[PDB]
């Protein structure tokens, strides 16, 4: 059985009169259509197509259970969130780098961050035998103390040491294969061996510049961060050897006790925010060998919380693929851009630029 | 001088309900916000940023002349512009592959056309040292009998051969940056050489699995065509090598009596429908290359034509860096978005692979 | 127990490129926002706040159960099914006047009705005591043989058809508060002593020039229609004097054995196609006195089933106190229009033009 | 000659993420599509339109030059001017009642503000004959301290206090049609009979609850200001007669050296924000009696500022006519609305009402 954890209010938050990211003012001209980059309606139309497969009447839709403040400062320190709440009580803000919310957003926030302790905690309870939470805000890029790229709490962390409290877990694997680097997960376990932080993204994408497969962790840490760069232009089999050679055996000498993917969809071939070539069949064999990994390793036990991801056409395909092999449930929707998608697909050059670029990765890691 | 040849019709061009790409129905839900993914404002938004830089004022803007169907008829049969004006009286439609239009689309699209006639015919006239034509609906993937891939007349092809009738020129090199392969350019002059047609593209993806390097003409045209696919991901050192070392070697060796820019501005760094890396000042450098081989090879006669881009935030800004180069005027303009698209440029091994596979284009050529 | 009626792909029910309601083409420049005036979000956004508020989860929500064709044609030719599937398998269209509709426009109307017939259904056989229906695309403009005003279906008719076939029940009263005239549902009853059709709707509007008060009915049906025009600029004192010195009276002497309410939210203070001045706490007293009819007259019997409803940011307020009323649910939702919608209620002279008005619509009733 | 006065900035002023005039947060959830009410494109919709028709080549259109601080401190404190540009230069903000602007909101508004001034300069030193400035912000509800109502600068008395400095123009009227109340230009110049303000409103609208006949100024300027407020669901005839019984006798009367229309579209049939039935044709034979007044009174010399209208689809054909009575020019623009607005007028009985009205405000005035 599958737990689906989502609220009506997590798409009440706006990031504001941006176009894409941009903010209004100087040479920027307001959009006239949806404001911003990340809409309601780019996480909303991925539950709207769950809803008209037929396919969440298949899932357990727990009632939305918020984040407390004791539960987001085992992460953050109060003084963040005490601002935070200020600040959005007077009508919103941006307390960090790229992290804009509206009046009211620390509720939502709050909120999200809620959905992500509640399915690990289900999850680990064995109410259900995995669960997909759909966050919104997003939690990856947040630092302990900073916001950042529409991250306003630590969503996955913060479930982390709520799992640590309640249920005493030892080892908790993140796998983060949103487009971007996961700093803030990065950040939070940098010098701890308990949680391994792998992430998968786009080179030098967001944070700009940053490439990171140098950076492996401090201390008891040393050796539990992994960073997976890809160049911009790859696409499905770029992603599915670095999971075979890099990903899936990082996971097995790892032995995680929880497998958390943090999804975010945007290396989907249409996004804006990123130059990747995933489809939706590249969603659904990376969640399938997770639900591998996590049957092999520690009995199932498999959390996927939603990240990024910026097409409102092409996500929903993206992410309903994904929930099927989630769930084991086949229903009748089929992608309509899949064909073309796979047209798109890097020709022989280009893949065996991307298999030594993997291969030269895994030399690296000794 | 620079003649900006523009109109307010061709942004009430509408291609129906489509969600980005996709037709309403089945498993796509209808779009909230704007429809369709060549919306009036990804072309609009270019124009109002020139107006409020002050740059329209330095630029010369005749009233727009629509195409006649005398003018299409030289490239298209009768019997498709017939039924393009039935079907467009009846409420709209979609006469091709990924063509679709509404009512008065055939109306807008002659206007369209007649603007890339005007501008070529008014820099062969000397009314103008150079010019931009504003196109929508766009025209590099027209075929003689079938539209496609938003492009409902083969608006360069029409103004070459109206420009062939009214003032005899002998040689033209169409050199085309759209970030998907100008195949109606290809196909309407491949037997012939006194039209030199290049086109840069991302290698498969427009139309999908299409490279094409090996595609060089036949006939009396062999030689005369010239595709450089360049692979996802490729940014703005490698765009500048395929010009340095494939485009303008080509020019050179043609020596048009004018060229013209199929420019699409869909290659940019935060495109829906490419993978590629450029930035505002790829597209003024790449601007500057060709106002220096029309300066050299045919007095300075060069037209830019309007194709592609969708990106409605970040367009605006590489099309005024390119109007900016074209005219020659400084505005107080600057673009927000170019030290993070700086910063997102392919690293070293990239870059080696771009120079690697850009080196094999030139081999191939012999 | 209230029942609350839903389908997640009602709001995937497109009209097509319209700005408002007009369509593209010729003098009307295309939308750069949502497209159309029946938007998805015009009904979306109701359900949004009462899931938002915590009222969804005092209500029952069965699943949904389309129409049959048995059912649509115990109203509907079988000529007009059959032509509205073929033209919605062909990517859909208008076979009406004003009644657009897209690909797959038919299965989604099938299932609006469904949601009518079930929840008249449900009532009737007591699973539920009241009952809502949120259909889109609405039905009370829709003629036997045209569909008409955004109406594909008769959704009401057809469920009170249903509803005859399967209980057996005698008489049937529908108050429809929709602001147009429910022109539909008079047609298909006019000469039917067992169906009350009653309809509030502003003098003129819709259909155009339409009044109607001397169409009492035919035959055995004369004095079973009752048309209730206001002028234009009526609002809360005039329609609580309507329902109280005519609706009402004509339910009493009626004596239903069930009361459907066909609810459109247009008569809203701000929608754009009507010119009335109703609140949100309108809408909760007109509720209560249709709830206080049925306690009286019918065991507490009623069904409302939304109609039309056009103000996005406004519809929602006033829906969600009509499903208060309903429910007897009380939640913390504060409309934070109604204020000033209080302040713009008509003045002394205006609401004596209002009741001399009314009293002359009483004493024509003879 | 007509003078038409407009820059590409004005449509960049952005009121933020309000759904309709609602701020988002608490139980406002924000808009999927644009968001605001003040959309730039319910204003630049109506310049599309007169391009379109060919209408914007028959007049002439002179650069915009902002107002000064000089100009508008004519009628605002510095201390306000200073406050208002500190809040924009940090993002912006809302200093007044219903007033928000985003970043650089100031330098929009001060442009805006000065092609009220350039229009009334020019007519009065004959460069053309009359003008229409298409102001955004508009002007019509702000205080000298204090902006209201999507108003922030007080647009028509600073043109006023300019042409006063300019040309020493002894009497102004204002005739304020825009459908809410004129309270900014009422009070500017209450106290002064040198400026006549008319204003004909909604009953209660904005400010709500206010009607204001019996507020005819003070000292000097009793007998100079005159409201006229018109019941909710008055259209085309109330208006003329208001027009032939109160505002041009009044005209008359006055002896004005010049004619200021503050022109807001709003009263529209399918306004949101107001309750009244104008259409197209109504505007036309509005402005044809201030022409005529013009003409008789002050030599022609007619200025139409655009105030408020918020209908997307309908405004551009309401100011398209008044356009082209302006100018005195023809067009080939039908409007598709025509035959619907003049169906829906008041029928006789609320004729009688309306015309009730207007004497008792003619007996009123004694
Ligand atoms: O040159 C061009 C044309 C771009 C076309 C982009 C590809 C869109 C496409 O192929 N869409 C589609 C695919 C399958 C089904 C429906 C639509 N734009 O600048
Ligand atoms: O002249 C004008 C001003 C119209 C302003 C109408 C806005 C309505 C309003 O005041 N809304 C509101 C009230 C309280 C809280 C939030 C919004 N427009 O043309
Ligand atoms: C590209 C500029 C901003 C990108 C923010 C990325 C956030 C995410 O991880 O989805
Ligand atoms: C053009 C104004 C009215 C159009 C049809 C409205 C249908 C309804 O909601 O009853
Ligand atoms: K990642
Ligand atoms: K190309
Ligand atoms: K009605
Ligand atoms: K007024
Ligand atoms: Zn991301
Ligand atoms: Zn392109
Ligand atoms: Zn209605
Ligand atoms: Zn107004």
């Amino acid at each position: 059985r599958t737990g689906f954890y989502t609220d009506e209010r997590t798409f009440w938050h706006a990031t504001g009169m941006q176009a894409l990211f941009l903010p209004v003012g100087d040479w920027v001209q307001p959009p006239n259509g949806t404001a911003g980059a990340d809409t309601p309606d780019s996480k909303r139309r991925l539950l709207n197509l769950a809803h008209a497969s037929g396919l969440i009447r298949k899932l357990t839709l727990p009632e939305a259970i918020p984040a407390t403040v004791e539960d987001v400062c085992r992460v953050h320190p109060r003084d963040y969130i005490d601002r935070f709440k200020a600040t959005s009580d007077a009508g919103g803000g941006d307390l960090g780098h790229l992290a804009p919310f509206s009046k009211g957003g620390y509720e939502i926030a709050m909120l999200s961050c809620g959905l992500a302790i509640a399915a690990v905690d289900d999850v680990l309870s064995g109410k259900v035998d995995n669960a997909y939470a759909l966050c919104r805000p997003a939690g990856h890029h947040c630092l302990a103390d900073t916001p950042m790229g529409f991250c306003l709490l630590a969503n996955i962390p913060i479930a982390i040491e709520a799992a640590k409290a309640r249920h005493g877990i030892s080892r908790v694997a993140v796998v983060d294969w949103d487009v971007h680097h996961g700093n803030g997960t990065q950040s939070i376990f940098y010098d701890r061996a308990d949680v391994l932080t792998i992430s998968i993204h786009q080179d030098r994408c967001f944070p700009p510049g940053y490439s990171g497969a140098e950076d492996r962790g401090e201390g008891a840490g040393l050796g539990y961060n992994l960073n997976v760069p890809l160049p911009a232009g790859a696409g499905h089999d770029a992603y599915v050897q670095a999971f075979d050679d890099i990903v899936v055996p990082a996971l097995d000498d790892f032995k995680p006790d929880l497998i958390i993917v943090a999804s975010g969809l945007d290396a989907n071939s249409v996004d804006p925010l990123a130059r990747m070539l995933l489809h939706s069949e590249s969603y659904r064999l990376l969640t399938q060998k997770m639900l591998d990994a996590a049957a092999r390793l520690c009995g199932g036990k498999l959390v996927v919380v939603h990240e990024g991801g910026y097409a409102e056409a092409y996500v929903p395909f993206c992410g309903h693929a994904l929930l099927e092999a989630l769930s084991g449930e086949r229903t009748a929707v089929v992608d309509p851009v899949l064909e073309m998608a796979e047209a798109w697909q890097p020709g022989p050059e280009a893949a065996a630029f991307h298999r030594q670029w993997i291969d030269r990765l895994v030399a690296d890691l000794g």
